[PDB]
């Protein structure tokens, strides 16, 4: 194609054309796609995501957007595209699914960048192994896809998938990002083993035991490396020998991932989701403290989650379906909605897995522990209305994907999500302070507070859900202001953020400044050593190649 | 001091002297120690380890040995020593305890290197936190030290330490090496969070949330960075934000570690070790298969271990105390010794943790499962003689360190350990093949086979114990030959090794050659980028700085 | 000499010795002085200042301190010392007087640095010219010295010196720093013309018209450049032709200044100091607003100053001589002390200069303007007790130096000054907000607020006087905390600082970060271009040469 709406820094249209001309010859025109005009700038839907920019844009819609899109047919193409990118110093921005909304979606940090759609063609579930209780996968496999594959193959009785709320995302895309999930296998990054990735220099590289070569059998002769099988231990033990480099690949521009090993929980032989509604707002504090020991003690098995009242209601209804009021709902109004829905001002969803004797025993401990809270009330999914959030999480908590939760994005008219995500201690006092600070700022911006803690062993990801109408420019600015201020306040109180949207990766990296930004400095060193040309996703997590001046690029 | 018995490559005695002269001015003479003569080359004891070379030398005793030794008083000294090392391009080789015997002990890969004794002065238990259920520590803290600290502080009822067999090693030294331990917290590397290390350039760097700075209070003003407190989440969540670099620090020369966060298991409120003796040699196969599901299913909680007959006997007695025979004992003789000691030809030690109802239920499942094996017999520690290996592991399985196990090193006269450690699937067929291959080679070398599997979730570390008399030069050569051959055979069958001795790190790295040694190549890139001068432990895990020619150095 | 208590970064004692050995050969032993021991670390007095470190240390006393001291005999030596410094890459830190206390005194930012005492030998008043109404001077001339020179020469009737509070400082040292003074000639940096300085490369360079060479007369033949006379216009017009580089020399490490032109106010033919006591604390606001127009309108001629009550009392008495209380005095107590001393809660000192008709007219306007304030009261020096602060400033306001003001440093036991100095608008509202913020933080730290505004045309330097006992380590930390917090708060409100102490130049430079620290980046470029080796005062104002890593050095 001819003229992109915008282009990478320091490059002529003459060069873009020779570059794109060459890519089309490689992947064929069916695969390439140049962004020539506004009618191309459509904000999709979660069901059919837009690969050109951020769907949930806090900033201008056309702010971050690609010059083109390119779907490699397979690994060889990636190696090739990468080679061309080096010739032109054209920036790439890889993606498996494009489903990362609330964190910038498919949009690239630096505009005019070519977006590699790793997912379109490399869609394959490469392997599922019952004895090893794991599988292998390409960037294209969403959670739903895997679930079906297990189900078609009747393997669902043998092994369970762990899954985040909405089911559409890339299994590996979410993994590299360290996204959370609900079962005992909830920490996604923790559950991987052996990976494969294309370096900036286009060379292939497996990791961990992935490096020990599978011995040569007559049947495997002549295979290209990307097609060669993995050795037996590759997916069973992550460490390998020597330095453990896998982390360099999480949340970073060090290289493009092509396949990845992921564990799978054997069917536990027992399950029963549950609920415990906390009556008061202040109950958040005692509940957390009651939880701390249950988590360390292994009473609570999976990643449970304390949900705010509005989150469950957002799933059940629009703000309009509850109040004509155009401002943050009052504590009074919040108490009222809970009475309508039968929920507490906070609501703890969780689960039990195992044979009955284990389950019965755990259930006692849990129920007995939470009783210290006046007014607590325990419901099983059966015990609730056929639309309840519980009936839904009951599936999420057992590997069944769904999409019912997107409904909450609809609280305001033109829904658009934006996640603020500070980490917080498994402490009632710390959790209480974080909530208050986040709430007041929200009120200042005119937004309803909404969030959910997701309980890790020694920590909790506090996930603030900023819903906002994507067409009110004023609200957007208030929102940008909201984010930036929240970042600084929590920072000023020991709180970090585990992930964020393109428009703030720079600010958040800056919070990580102990010892004069020593951490970032070490990374850039690794970065430039690995990708001299800064071809791969420059600016991810705030790491900039030497070519990009921090003055022009930071934000 | 004046003249070291050997010196680093490419360096004058004139330079060694100016270098050492300067170090003495920094750390004071009490801290430095030059190796001038043979009387200095004493092979210590496990209780008082030698810092100058390998105690268990398969190779010549004086092969790998330092030019001097230097104990930094604190972090500032390390930064300083490092700075001098760069001026002279003198190679450093860090160590916390020196306890890594069976993997080369305190000896450096490249001879004449200065050995940093990080442990002598930086001995402090920096923190223990009950709510977070973790602690922080300097290189000097051994497992015993921590246990006492917990016990002095009466905290032992609140939190348990995880511990490897012998208790003397460095808590962090073993952690960076990814050493195994017995409780549920057995995977040491997995249990860390937040670290601190000195880069080749001497700059400080915390990691993970360690990077988010603790807000400034009047009390903490003026503190030097190394003395500054960590932010609240630092030890609670390992990921931080951006690339997860911690692995670059495991089994590698990327930098020197100064402190490290480590988790601690809350007292489980229940415990009972157990034993299950497998009668026949061939029972190894079914036992493994019976185990696979129990492990994934969480029936088996901690890292259990299948011990070979001779290992338990070595603890109970010398080969001489069982046979005047100078060659590998026959299967007949092996069957006989088991009858004497009441053990099976294989013996599964493990444990249960939790309230009685959980414990009772698990015990049923386990006992019921293993019964498929004809002749199995279950003993509790009480049910056995007051010297039994079980009475010992009962302590190991609950965080109590010991030293009773060193007795096995004594099988031959001049005991000397050497660990061959291939990883193997949690499969009876795979486990059986690995054992046979390892045994035959052992027989070829005239050595008794001895080993123990240590069961991970999806894998098992097969630990071959090569005992050999450290004074028979012939036996040593047979042993070198043994190792090298075993490395190649297992390689030729998909088997890797998770760790090894200095004399074979090069060979083992070479097994990891998928795609033309792509893995090693990526590392050297990272290496040279990070330490231009190759000052830090060159050759660790086989990674060589550009200065060392692979022709002269590899081995 | 042999061994300095500390040394510059990256340097051997062997090198220090060869370096110092060579300097001694140049300047002779009388001039050099190595710091070998603690007895050398004496905190002097203002009358006999210590050249080795900070007298008023907020930080550890021995924190910032030189390796040695060297007094060049003349310009040639400076050029030479500089040349040696380049060979060794030894850092220099120039100073004229050492009188910069409350900003770190004679101490160097980077420790172990050699301190050039420019003042000892280069002490000469090079010229005084009545028609041009200016003079020329070396680094050694203090204000008192110049005053005497004028007075010996009977020139005092012809021209007046402008002078800061205490009279001991270097006329040029204070000028390059942009220090303030009391007469109409109060802006010191503004009053200079033509300078001379030694570049990092040791080359000489005059500036402005200083560059146009004085034509050659037989009498001036053979003169060395440093001894050559200036052309006629050199001291009369500052701009010269082409880029105006003089500013590169203010508050920066660009080069060492050797002489400098400075204007002198012709005797005005009339003078009368005055006072106006504002009764209430809140009167600060209206007073400022009444002042704004008087300043722009030229009613107020010199740099007047609004003094806080405690400042005048500190001069009159110790906190102990007013209250046994160990904490910040109450507003009540403050009102009481004013009644005792006859002063307002704020007190405006200023002056009139000119023939009587001008003076009479101005006096009316001023008196009439300030009357809008209820309770104001106007005193002439005559109208007050023979110890009054007014009797003192009456001299300061006419070029007469004094030392009476040091008495205020004595408020606490071990007096030690530390200046916080944010700039503020000539507005009652802005001035009021700044005062409140600064006061509350002071109260938080347990310190009495004390300060004085010094009124510029369109702005006011708010000078917060942090007195603190230099031996209470706790108080010191509270103070460090005080400074750092004040810096951030004022920053968060548009307020900058025109100068500061070594321990905070880095933090303050960071406040100046518009557009991604663009300002600092531009400077480092200029820095490294000019001094490749970073020999000259690295870290001044936060500007670091490329050799110093920002991670290790910043603070
Ligand atoms: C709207 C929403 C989002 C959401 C959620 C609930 C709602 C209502 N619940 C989630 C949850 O419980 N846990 C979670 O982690 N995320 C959840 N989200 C956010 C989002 O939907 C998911 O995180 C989703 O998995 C993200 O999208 P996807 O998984 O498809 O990722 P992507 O679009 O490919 O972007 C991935 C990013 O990582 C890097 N990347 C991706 N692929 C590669 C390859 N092959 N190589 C290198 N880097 C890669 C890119 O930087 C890209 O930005
Ligand atoms: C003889 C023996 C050994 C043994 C064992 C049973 C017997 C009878 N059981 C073990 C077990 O159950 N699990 C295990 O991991 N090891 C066991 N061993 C072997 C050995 O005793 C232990 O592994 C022991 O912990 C190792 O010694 P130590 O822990 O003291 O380690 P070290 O002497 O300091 O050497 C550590 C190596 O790692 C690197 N290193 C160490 N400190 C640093 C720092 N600060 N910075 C950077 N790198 C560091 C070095 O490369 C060094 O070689
Ligand atoms: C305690 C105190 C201080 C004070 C004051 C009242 C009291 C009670 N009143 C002052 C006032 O009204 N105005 C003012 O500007 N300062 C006042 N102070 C602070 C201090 O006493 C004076 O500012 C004093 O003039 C500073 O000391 P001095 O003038 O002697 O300066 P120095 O010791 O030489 O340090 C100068 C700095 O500038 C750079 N420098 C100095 N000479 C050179 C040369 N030749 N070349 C290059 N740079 C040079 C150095 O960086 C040095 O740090
Ligand atoms: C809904 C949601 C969004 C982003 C996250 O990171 C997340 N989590 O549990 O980690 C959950
Ligand atoms: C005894 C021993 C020696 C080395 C190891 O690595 C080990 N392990 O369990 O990992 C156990
Ligand atoms: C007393 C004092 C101290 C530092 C200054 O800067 C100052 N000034 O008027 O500029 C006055």
């Amino acid at each position: 194609e001819f003229r992109p709406l915008t282009l990478p820094p320091k490059l002529s249209l003459s060069d873009f054309n020779e570059f794109i001309q060459d890519i089309i010859r490689i992947v064929g025109s069916e695969n390439v796609e140049v962004i020539s005009s506004k009618d191309q700038i459509v904000d999709g839907s979660y069901m059919k995501p837009t690969h050109t920019h951020d769907p949930h844009h806090v900033m201008d819609q056309d702010y971050f957007l690609a010059s083109a899109i390119v779907a490699p047919r397979n690994v060889a193409d990636v190696q090739s595209i990468v080679g061309l990118a080096n010739k032109f110093s054209f920036p790439l921005w890889p993606i498996s699914i494009g489903r990362n909304s609330g964190y910038g979606g498919a949009a690239p940090r630096v505009s005019g960048s070519v977006v590699l759609d790793m997912g379109k063609n490399m869609n394959r579930v490469l392997e599922v192994n019952v004895e090893g209780a794991y599988c292998v996968v390409e960037p294209g496999v969403t959670y739903h896809d895997l679930h079906n594959y297990l189900e078609a193959n009747n393997l669902r009785d043998k092994l369970w998938l762990d899954v985040p709320d909405l089911g559409g995302g890339s299994v590996l895309g979410n993994a590299v990002e360290r996204g959370v999930g609900y079962t005992p296998y909830g920490d996604h990054w923790m559950m991987h083993s052996g990976m494969e990735v294309v370096l900036a220099n286009g060379e292939l590289l497996r990791t961990g035991m992935g490096a020990l070569p599978d011995p040569k059998r007559p049947e495997t002769m002549g295979l290209k490396p990307e097609d060669q099988p993995w050795s037996k231990i590759a997916h069973l033990f992550p460490y390998g020998f020597g330095p453990y480099i896998d982390g360099l690949f999480s949340q970073s521009n060090m290289g493009i991932v092509t396949k990845i090993g992921i564990w799978l929980m054997p069917n536990p032989r027992g399950y029963q989701s549950y609920l415990i509604t906390l009556p008061k707002d202040g109950d958040l504090k005692q509940a957390v403290d009651i939880i701390r020991p249950l988590r360390l003690g292994m009473a609570l098995q999976n990643v449970p989650t304390i949900r705010h009242i509005l989150l469950d209601a957002a799933v059940l209804g629009d703000k309009r379906s509850y109040s004509s009021r155009t401002e943050p709902l009052s504590d009074e109004e919040l108490d009222k909605i809970a009475k309508q829905l039968n929920l507490g001002r906070w609501n703890f969803y969780g689960a039990l897995y195992g044979p009955e004797p284990i389950r019965r025993v755990l259930w006692e401990t849990i129920k007995d522990a939470f009783s210290a809270i006046p007014g607590v009330k325990f419901y099983f999914p059966e015990d609730t209305p056929e639309n309840s959030v519980l009936r839904v999480r009951d599936k999420t908590m057992q590997g069944i994907p769904t999409y019912d939760e997107l409904k909450w994005i609809d609280w305001l008219p033109n829904g658009a999500h934006l996640f603020f995500s500070p980490i917080a201690k498994v402490s009632g006092e710390d959790a209480m302070m974080q909530y208050a600070v986040t709430k007041k700022r929200c009120q200042e911006a005119g937004l309803d507070f909404i969030g959910t803690f997701t309980v890790g062993m020694r920590e909790m990801h506090h996930i603030v859900c900023i819903v906002f109408n994507k067409k009110d420019l004023i609200q957007k600015r208030k929102v940008q202001w909201l984010m930036r201020t929240l970042i600084d306040d929590c920072a000023a109180n020991g709180w970090g953020e585990y992930r964020t949207h393109l428009a703030f990766m720079d600010q958040i990296m800056e919070t990580y400044n102990w010892n004069n930004s020593s951490f970032l400095r070490f990374n850039e060193v690794l970065k430039n050593a690995v990708d001299p040309n800064g071809i791969i996703a420059p600016g991810k997590s705030g790491v900039w190649p030497s070519q990009y001046s921090h003055v022009t690029w930071k934000l």
